[PDB]
């Protein structure tokens, strides 16, 4: 099969950091095509109860587990790294 990046349209390969808009548009995105940080990527992909939503799905409220936009994933991860949140789910819980 082939999996075109939802933003740049080239193939997303297994050796590339990538996230899936799995609860909506069903497209893979290269991490660097989304604005997501490395830390947000590492923490979100490790959390099986978390799903990510891409910017185009957010724009039309497509589809309307814990849901993170790129911005929420970034800020939750920064709080984790700073020792200000115990985990990205704990941050989501507190902040919505
Ligand atoms: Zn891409
Ligand atoms: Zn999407």
């Amino acid at each position: 099969l082939v999996y075109p990046c939802g933003a740049c349209r080239s193939e997303v390969n297994d050796d590339q950091d990538a996230i899936l808009c799995e609860a909506s548009c069903q497209k893979w995105f290269h991490r660097e095509c989304t604005g997501m940080t490395e830390s947000a990527y590492g923490l979100l992909t490790t959390e099986a109860s978390a799903v990510w939503a891409c910017d185009l799905c957010l724009k039309t409220k497509e589809g309307s587990v814990y849901v993170f936009t790129t911005h929420l994933a970034n800020t939750a991860a920064e709080a984790v790294l700073q020792g200000r949140a115990d985990s990205i789910l704990a941050y989501h819980q507190q902040n919505v």
